[PDB]
């Protein structure tokens, strides 16, 4: 489709579900990015899920590189853009020290 196949900046901000490849301890989580403001995250998820994560991002381009950021500003993930399409984004770990995870975000399948 109509330039709906490439990594665009507005296609981010989008919802993106985690859950393509899931963990075990039933743990599920959806990113909501914001256009050019925060992000919101949750993860664990044993008995409920209604106290969400929330803080700021960072990208560049140099090497097409993102890193957020808490509410504490002392970063927590970083991870290299492989792609991002209309329902595919790529999250390499990139830094195999750190902990970061590589799945496939497929968008939010609702």
């Amino acid at each position: 489709g109509d330039e709906d196949d490439k990594v665009e900046i507005p296609q981010l901000v989008g919802k993106w579900i985690v859950k393509e490849p899931v963990l075990q301890d039933d743990f599920v989580t959806c990113y909501t990015f914001n256009a050019d403001k925060t992000y919101e995250v949750y993860t664990g998820s044993p008995l409920s899920n209604g106290v969400p994560f929330r803080g700021t991002y960072i990208i560049s381009l140099d090497e097409k590189l993102i890193k957020l950021y808490d509410k504490e500003e002392h970063c927590t993930e970083q991870y290299h853009i492989l792609k991002l399409t209309s329902k595919e984004m790529k999250w390499e770990n990139a830094s195999p020290k750190d902990g970061n995870s590589d799945k496939r975000l497929e968008k939010y399948n609702d």
